[PDB]
């Protein structure tokens, strides 16, 4: 099958008739060899690039058409964000203008690298993958090759196993970085318990932190019970001022680069002076707002994230209130704004507590719209209309969008 690729997907796959072809592009005259089914779809397991699409960088980019690394990487950057404004209208229906990254390389301030038998890489969860060689795609650390020598040399000393799929002793290196601090966090996530101390201190002496997470089960997934080998405890990351804490056990927005620009969306869309942030996390929303003059409760499950809300709040003299507690179960009444920040699964049936509860300003921050708008349809538009809408590229080179919608009440 020979065609001109039409649109891509939501996944940010090419689109060719009944195929998508990843790491093609809109525009590109492209040639598929070998596909292959997946789940009810067919993938294209490769292509030659006939003709390169205007949208791609000049040079390798449009000649060959994985150029490398990422699937996005090919897209001329401007190109790239005009196609996730397309993309989330197509799904929600509306249109939100992107604001890029400041910067598009090294920008994560945390990568978890998966150790194999096949040797090492950056994991990501799910299928259409989008990075799938970090060394011609460098979106962490200009540190990576020495963060991978350096548990090369570990693996060497401590004769120790990688993850052959079904068993090994170590699993996922860890790697967190405060971009604007310096700081590193080191975190081998393993199956058995540390008994080269020595040997790995050494490896990584560099860093500020050194833990040891145990994990309790087989499964392909990063998190363990955290020890302390050396260093300190946390590690800081510094945005707009604000001195944030960074533990193994906690989430963190992930691009320390985009991120003034998300803090910044979410003020513009506040209203009133007393401000809920469920989901608050180790307090990245909550402080940012409350430190502005904001009347500030946050609530996070994760008790470790509340903790680190509280200390940065202590170390940067803000004052806000912050409290461990599913968003679930969080009183509603009382508030002028409310911000939501859900895991990938959405609301869900919190949606219906929202409904009847919720304030007159709903701030809805999805890294997923197809869920956000299955959210709005189905339980918040009873209440809820869309006022506004932002988004940020958090995830340069890569599909991913990071929307941050302000609902109103009817
Ligand atoms: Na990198």
């Amino acid at each position: 099958m020979r065609g001109k690729i039409t649109k891509i997907n939501e996944n940010g796959l090419g689109v060719l008739g009944n195929i998508l072809v990843p790491f093609a592009y809109p525009g590109d005259e492209v040639e598929v060899t070998e596909t292959r089914e997946r789940f009810g779809k067919i993938i294209a397991r490769d292509f030659k690039l006939m003709t390169p699409s205007p949208l791609r960088i000049p040079g390798k980019c449009s000649h060959f058409g994985k150029c490398g690394g990422c699937l996005w990487q090919g897209l001329r950057y401007r190109e790239q964000l005009k196609l996730k404004e397309e993309i989330f209208k197509r799904i929600t229906g509306i249109e939100a203008e992107i604001k890029g990254s400041p910067r598009i390389w090294y920008f994560r301030n945390i990568s978890n690298f998966i150790i194999t038998v096949n040797g090492i890489g950056f994991k990501e969860f799910g299928m259409p993958k989008t990075v799938v060689n970090i060394r011609e795609c460098p979106i962490f650390s200009e540190r990576t090759p020495k963060y991978l020598k350096a548990l090369k040399d570990f693996l060497r000393e401590s004769n120790l196993k990688p993850w052959n799929w079904r068993e090994g002793d170590v699993h996922y290196l860890q790697v967190r970085e405060g971009k604007f601090t310096g700081e590193v966090m080191v975190n081998i996530i393993a199956h058995v318990p540390l008994n080269y101390r020595e040997a790995l201190m050494e490896a990584f002496n560099f860093a500020d932190s050194i833990y040891w997470s145990l994990k309790a089960d087989k499964k392909d997934d990063p998190r363990g019970f955290p020890t302390l080998v050396l260093g300190n405890e946390v590690i800081r990351e510094k945005v707009e001022g604000i001195t944030y804490l960074i533990h193994p056990s906690v989430f963190f927005q992930t691009n320390s680069y985009a991120l003034p620009l998300l803090l910044k969306s979410v003020e513009k869309f506040c209203e009133g002076s007393k401000v809920l942030d469920l989901y608050s996390g180790i307090g990245t929303l909550s402080l940012y707002l409350a430190k502005r003059g904001f009347e500030v409760t946050g609530v996070e499950v994760n008790g470790t994230s509340v903790e680190m809300a509280k200390r940065s709040a202590e170390i940067n003299s803000i004052n806000a209130t912050f409290i461990q507690g599913k968003a679930e179960d969080a009183e509603l009444e009382g508030y002028e704004t409310l911000i939501v920040d859900p895991p990938r699964k959405g609301l869900k049936e919190f949606s219906r507590r929202i409904v009847k509860k919720g304030p007159n300003t709903l701030i809805y921050v999805s890294c997923n719209p197809l869920r956000f708008i299955l959210d709005y349809r189905n339980y918040l538009s009873e209440a809820y209309k869309v006022d506004d809408a932002l988004l940020i590229d958090m995830f340069p080179h890569t599909p991913h969008i990071e929307a941050v919608i302000k609902l109103v009440r009817r």
